[PDB]
């Protein structure tokens, strides 16, 4: 499962929560990179705590943004990430342990 919720100007924060399927990797990618385009959105904070697994294509999901926000100067955090998440990415963007208030109230700094 999954939710998005505009929380910031311009930044939205993906909840993913459970299993995520290959359909619903489309189904967000569709609405994000959506979002990008129309200038909705230039900071994705991906919360992947609650997630218990996501296949391959979630991992694309999440650098194909990161290349479509690098061209309009936007910003991705990774947050929450389990083992080999942070190291799927590590070998980047910025991952940092905390709560959504505080991924946010981090992001309002600048």
């Amino acid at each position: 499962a999954f939710q998005l919720e505009m929380v910031t100007r311009e930044t939205v924060v993906i909840r993913l929560f459970g299993e995520l399927d290959h359909h619903a990797v489309e189904q967000i990618r569709a609405k994000i990179s959506t979002a990008i385009f129309q200038g909705a959105v230039t900071t994705i904070i991906w919360n992947f705590e609650r997630l218990s697994f996501m296949d391959s294509s979630g991992v694309g999901l999440v650098l194909g943004r990161m290349r479509e926000l690098e061209a309009v100067a936007g910003r991705t955090i990774l947050l929450n990430p389990s083992p080999t998440m942070r190291k799927v990415f590590q070998f980047g963007p910025w991952m940092m342990d905390a709560t959504e208030e505080e991924a946010i109230d981090r992001v309002r700094g600048i």
